[PDB]
């Protein structure tokens, strides 16, 4: 019923940054973000530097390109595409926020784009207030996976080895 990946291993490649943070920090930030589900599932992350990959990531104001405009500060925070060629799989994030590991004032970019890359893999949202997948952002400065995610991410790959 679902469309899911064909093998485990998957490419990305961050082919745009943003002015809020240091380079090597958002290279981090989104490195992290793949390992919480690397880390439950045989799921496989390599980074790549030059050509097209898997999954692009990016950042945009308003009409990017795509037909799924942006909204300035606040509300929409980022989208991503489900498992497919060309353009599923791209992970889009708005640039009219102040990006930061959350805290001071902005929206953790860790939090966030742990949450696209569930898009990416084939996860819809839930209905667990709790979980990585709700609707809504809500800042914690302790992350853990819920069961709820563990047991979504689990059903389409399988568990860890
Ligand atoms: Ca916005
Ligand atoms: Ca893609
Ligand atoms: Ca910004
Ligand atoms: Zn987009
Ligand atoms: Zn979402």
């Amino acid at each position: 019923r679902k469309p899911k990946w064909d093998k485990n291993q998957i490419t990305y490649r961050i082919i745009g940054y943003t002015p809020d943070l240091d380079p090597e920090t958002v290279d981090d930030a989104f490195a992290r973000a793949f390992q919480v589900w690397s880390d439950v599932t045989p799921l496989r992350f390599s980074r790549i530097h030059d050509g097209e990959a898997d999954i692009m990531i990016n950042f945009g104001r308003w009409e990017h390109g795509d037909g799924y405009p942006f909204d300035g500060k606040d509300g929409l925070l980022a989208h991503a595409f489900a498992p497919g060629t060309g353009v599923g799989g791209d992970s889009h994030f708005d640039d009219d926020e102040l990006w930061s590991l959350g805290k001071g004032v902005g929206y953790s970019l860790f939090l966030v784009a742990a949450h696209e890359f569930g898009h990416a893999m084939g996860l819809e949202h839930s209905q667990d207030p709790g979980a990585l997948m709700a609707p809504i952002y809500t800042y914690t400065k302790n992350f853990r996976l819920s069961q709820d995610d563990i047991k979504g991410i689990q059903e389409l790959y399988g568990a860890s080895p």
